[PDB]
């Protein structure tokens, strides 16, 4: 379903806009007759689907990893998520905040030292996101360089080690509070999701979000003058970018009414976060002074991003510190020359971001 990933730079491509004109829920019978698919394109309908108990995340023919919450349905999903959820409480993010600020400052220190220009994605955003993830996980300091490199069995041995001798961070918390109830492979899988796909989403928000701010220089400056706008800005940035563009299909376990339409048992629904966040032209222009941003960039319901508290805090700290420390930041090429990754279900990202100051 490539149309769900068609963009014009950061905006929707005309072909996807035309699809969205077909209403918030679009029936897609497959030409070969093999299945009936549905596209959920509107904010309300996406929330209807994602909050419903009448869908599962089955594999459909139209890698399974231990500890990967996104591939579990209740009740195992509920069991595992309950064990790990406390690593993201407000108490946990509050304690982590100054250490994340310091890691952000470390990386802007490196940026300030190497001097301009920099390829911001590879040299700043990536390392920053990976280092914050290590700190959140409580990876032993001696292992962080190697873990980040390998990320680009080891994970299990790392989990086995840091477990039998608990430490700090999410991994230490889970092992200490639920040691017997979680295997080394499951703990490794929890780590892998944080270090791999989560860093991908976060790094892409950091780099493409920086571009977006630079493309709206009045708002770049506004965030420097009014850093209390940071939480609002992050909501508007994750909405506008929609770096996680489309979700894994939800298969109806019984006939179910969605958006006034009957989705039949066994039919698969594809939720477009991109369309839901961007296809309403009323409130689409980028504006960090919006006090409340309407979006589903982190999903909704039982699979709502477990990392959203960390992501929101890390992005707020990063964007606010960046605009403060580099008031003269600009793209080192015209924005129209920036390359974006071609249509894919992979994370939406730019390919490089040359910046100067
Ligand atoms: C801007 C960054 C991020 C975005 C846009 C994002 C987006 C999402 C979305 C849309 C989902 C739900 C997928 C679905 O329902 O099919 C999700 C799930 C998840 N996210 Fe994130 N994510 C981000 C960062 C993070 C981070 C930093 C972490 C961990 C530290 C994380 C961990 C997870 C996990 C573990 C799940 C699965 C939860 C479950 O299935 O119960 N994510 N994410």
């Amino acid at each position: 379903h490539r149309v769900l990933h068609l963009r014009d730079r950061l905006d929707l491509a005309a072909e996807l806009k035309l699809l969205c004109e077909r209403g918030p829920l679009v029936r897609i019978p497959l030409e070969d007759g093999s299945a009936v698919h549905w596209f959920a394109l509107g904010y309300d309908v996406v929330r209807e689907v994602l909050g419903s108990e009448k869908f599962d995340k089955r594999v459909i023919g139209t890698m399974a990893l231990p500890g990967n919450l996104l591939q579990l349905d209740p009740p195992e999903h509920t069991r595992l998520r309950r064990m790990v959820a406390p690593a993201y409480s407000v108490r946990r993010m509050q304690a982590l905040e100054p250490r994340v600020q310091a890691i952000v400052d470390d990386h802007l220190d490196t940026m300030a030292s190497t001097g301009p220009p920099v390829e911001f994605l590879r040299e700043v955003a990536g390392p920053m996101a990976a280092r914050v993830a290590c700190e959140f996980l409580g990876i032993p300091l001696d292992d962080r360089g190697e873990l980040i490199r390998l990320t680009a069995a080891y994970m299990r041995e790392l989990a086995a080690r840091l477990r039998r001798d608990p430490g700090d961070g999410m991994l230490g918390m889970v092992a200490r509070d639920h040691g017997a109830d979680i295997s080394d492979e499951e703990l490794a899988g929890l780590c892998a999701v944080v270090m791999n796909s989560s860093v991908e989403q976060t790094e892409s928000c950091l780099a493409a979000g920086t571009l977006l701010l630079l493309e709206h220089p009045e708002q770049f400056a506004l965030l420097r003058e009014r850093p209390e706008l940071g939480e609002q800005a992050v909501e508007e940035i994750v909405r506008y970018l929609s770096v996680f563009e489309g979700l894994d299909p939800r298969t109806a376990t019984e006939d179910v009414e969605i958006g006034g339409q009957v989705i039949k048992k066994g039919e698969a629904v594809f939720c477009s976060l991109l369309a839901a966040n961007r296809a309403d032209p009323a409130l689409d222009g980028f504006d960090i002074t919006r006090k409340e941003s309407r979006h589903v960039a982190f999903g909704h319901g039982i699979h709502h991003c477990l990392g959203a508290p960390l992501a929101r805090m890390e992005l707020r700290i990063a964007f606010t510190t960046l605009v403060s420390r580099f008031p003269s930041l600009r793209t080192a090429v015209p924005a129209e020359e920036i390359r974006f990754r071609p249509p894919s279900s992979n994370v939406f990202t730019l390919l490089e971001l040359p910046l100067t100051w």
